[PDB]
């Protein structure tokens, strides 16, 4: 079989692009699919940017109350509105942003980390940091998530986000307890049901972080582990650009590539 040509009949089916990674391991074959192509990152930047803020901090600074106004909230922020009175903590944000993939907690991150571009460039750094020479913000929320097919703004590829997170979650680019916070938090999402997880059977763990978008962008970032403990990266990327701008994203089509990666990691 071909696992290559299965991930090509989802493309044809979707009428969408398609870009997959799982890094290999002492146990497993990559699987590859588009993998060094480009592909927006959407919200899926919002997991190596709650690790951009751990990183340069003390877990101290997570109790950093934020405040922010009414005119600071961006398409889409459900628990930052709520917390305009208040503000939030920078550990509540960094909660917000990967759960509930609140923009504003996002934006609020990036000024966190600080420099021009209200933080893409240090956001893009951090990733030059971890050997990611591809990927690059240059847009806060919401346009990160708008920029046109081909313009390499706001991209990454399936690869690198994929050594990203596995880095992240599995390796040593972060402290074990900085590490242990940003995978509880993806542990926890909210926004992700329909897509990775959806294609995983129910004993096996899944942590992820979500992206939608433009051109039909639909995104997931996860680290799955077996009913026996064995972890995997799971970077699945898509869009339906030939569709238009506002081509519907296909949680589905990441469930189905999510159930063929499945399927060769049982
Ligand atoms: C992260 O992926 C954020 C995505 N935001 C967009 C989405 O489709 O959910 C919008 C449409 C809220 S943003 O206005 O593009």
């Amino acid at each position: 079989g071909d696992l290559a040509d299965r991930f090509a009949e989802l493309e044809r089916r979707y009428d969408a692009r398609l870009g997959v990674y799982v890094p290999a391991t002492g146990t497993t074959a990559a699987i590859e699919y588009r993998a060094d192509e480009r592909f927006a990152f959407c919200s899926t930047f919002k997991a190596p940017l709650v690790a951009a803020v751990l990183h340069q901090n003390p877990l101290t600074h997570l109790d950093k109350l934020i405040t922010y106004t009414s005119d600071d909230i961006r398409s889409i922020s459900p628990v930052a509105q709520q917390h305009v009175q208040t503000g939030m903590t920078i550990g509540q944000l960094c909660d917000a942003a990967i759960r509930y993939s609140d923009s504003t907690a996002a934006n609020l991150l990036l000024a966190d980390l600080g420099g021009p571009g209200g933080g893409t460039a240090a956001f893009t750094g951090y990733l030059r940091s971890l050997g990611d020479t591809v990927s690059r913000l240059d847009a806060e929320e919401p346009e990160l998530n708008r920029d046109p097919p081909g313009d390499e703004r706001d991209t990454t590829t399936p690869h690198a986000i994929a050594l990203v997170l596995q880095q992240l979650v599995l390796g040593n680019a972060l402290p074990p307890d900085k590490r242990a916070l940003l995978t509880d938090w993806m542990a926890r999402n909210t926004t992700g049901a329909k897509r990775i997880r959806a294609g995983f059977p129910a004993d096996w763990k899944v942590i992820d972080k979500t992206g939608t978008g433009d051109y039909g962008r639909a995104n997931d970032i996860a680290v799955v582990w077996s009913p026996t403990g064995v972890p995997y990266v799971v970077a699945v990327m898509s869009d339906r650009a030939g569709g238009g701008y506002d081509a519907e994203p296909r949680e589905a089509l990441l469930a189905e590539a999510a159930t063929c990666v499945a399927g060769v990691l049982a």
